[PDB]
């Protein structure tokens, strides 16, 4: 099932109050075509080029940045075109990316809050409506919408008294997230 990490400094804010103003803070990098001339809002993929086990993206605005984890893969040009489709199994959500693919691959200096188990996996042929595509790009592009209607649906199934208007630690309560001390 679903489990969560999150630094004690959330330990009273609910999830989806979290998420809201984590994609506040992060922003809109504006992947879209025609602003996209170079590598600042691309994110990048670990292996690459074009798939990896995880994809990260710094924001444009401030110091905050994801990664995505799982087995996903980038359409890039081809039919659908711009789709992130395949497995997405985690979020990662903090300040200060850091790694590559030589130096032990992403991570984050100061993670905040992550989502493992999410057991998401999207075919290439939903396209951009896959729900991979929508978590991950609604991260890109400040809007957190799609993942907190995804671990909505996760959390109901653990049991249906919780959802994203727990709280940390009520989750923790659960058995389903775990405090971290906060740094």
């Amino acid at each position: 099932s679903i489990s969560i990490s999150y630094s004690t400094t959330y330990s009273g804010w609910t999830v989806a109050d979290y998420l809201a103003d984590w994609s506040a803070y992060f922003g809109d990098v504006n992947h879209r075509p025609g602003q996209v001339v170079d590598g600042s809002n691309t994110g990048g993929f670990n292996p690459g080029p074009f798939d990896g086990s995880q994809y990260a993206l710094k924001s444009t605005a401030s110091d905050a940045a994801f990664i995505a984890g799982g087995d996903l893969h980038y359409t890039l040009f081809s039919n659908p075109s711009h789709t992130l489709w395949g497995k997405l199994d985690s979020i990662a959500l903090g300040d200060t990316l850091t790694g590559g693919a030589s130096s032990g691959g992403y991570a984050l200096d100061s993670q905040e809050v992550s989502f493992s188990n999410l057991g998401l996996d999207s075919p290439i042929a939903q396209g951009r409506d896959g729900t991979v595509h929508k978590v991950v790009y609604g991260l890109m592009s400040g809007d957190s919408s799609a993942l907190q209607g995804q671990i909505d649906a996760l959390l109901k199934a653990v049991d249906p008294s919780l959802s994203i208007n727990s709280t940390f630690d009520q989750l923790a309560a659960a058995g389903v997230a775990h405090a971290t001390p906060a740094a």
